[PDB]
This record gives structure tokens, sequence and C-alpha cells, in this order.
């Protein structure tokens, strides 16, 4: 089954330059997340339909997780990427799918919102902490995004 969460954010940076570097995330995020050491592109010139491939590190052993770019909309400074190879899915996770859209906020920066949708195999409904740790992580990699920002300025 599919299972819909949206989480509210905020961030004090425009909503232009979050969404420029959210583009960017294939350079920024290895540079930012220690644990993400490169991603490459399989598929694709990075538009939707792309899939790529990330490899990690997870307590000093390589591992590797597949991403597919779902949808890119600039008109609601959307970004959309789904995981579907790797660590995140067990036999029962199918597919989970990060979505990241962005409003202008009160004061110069943003209002955001974060979905993820968690498809199962058939019948069976996601577990209580694998939402937790997806959770965490697509607000990890917004965060990522949102700090590369913050440190390198003259960039976006």
């Amino acid at each position: 089954g599919v299972f819909t969460f949206e989480d509210e954010i905020t961030s004090t940076v425009p909503p232009a330059k979050l969404y420029n570097a959210m583009k960017d995330a294939d350079s920024i995020t290895p540079k930012i997340i220690d644990d993400v050491k490169s991603v490459e592109i399989v598929e694709g010139n990075g538009g939707p339909g792309t899939i790529k491939k990330l490899t990690i590190v997870e307590d000093g052993e390589t591992k590797f997780i597949l991403h597919k770019v779902e949808s890119i909309d600039e008109a609601n400074y959307a970004y959309n990427y789904s995981v579907v190879g790797g660590v995140a899915l067990p036999p029962t996770a199918e597919k989970i799918t990060f979505e990241t859209k962005l409003v202008e906020g009160p004061n110069g920066g943003s209002i955001g919102k974060l979905t993820l949708k968690y498809h199962t195999k058939g019948d069976a409904k996601p577990d209580e902490e694998e939402l937790k740790k997806g959770k965490a992580k697509g607000e990890g990699l917004f965060r990522a995004i949102e700090g590369y920002v913050l440190a390198n300025p003259t960039q976006y």
C-alpha cells in the first residue's frame, strides 16, 4: 500500500536559493554528509527518470543506494526523488519517495513541506522505526543543502 506523511519545516534561506541548491545535490551531499562518498548517474541527464547510485559507508563498510529522480517543478519550487534500492528497502518495503516543496516564508526565509511516501508490498504497513529513520533521512538531506548554502553564500 502507499502511506503518506507530511511535515512542515522552516529555513532562513529564501526558496529560490534552496531550490537551486536542491538541484545541486549530487555535488553538495557528498561534501557535507560524511557517510555519503559519491553520487553517480546510471541513466539519464539529471531530469525526471534519472537513476543515480550513491556510495555510502556505514561503520566502515561500503554500501550502495539507488535513487530515481521523480519530478522537478520550478513552478512550485519542488524536487522529488525516490529510494528504489539499498539498505532502506526491507522486503515489505518497495520504494520510499521523498518530496520537498518550498514557499516564501515571513522575514526572507522559506516554508518547506517534506512528504514521505512509504510504498509497502501488498497488505503490509510501514515499520515504526523504519518510518522514523526515513523521516530523519529526508530531514538530514534538506539540512545538508541548507547547510551548504549558509556556509557558501556567494554561490546561490
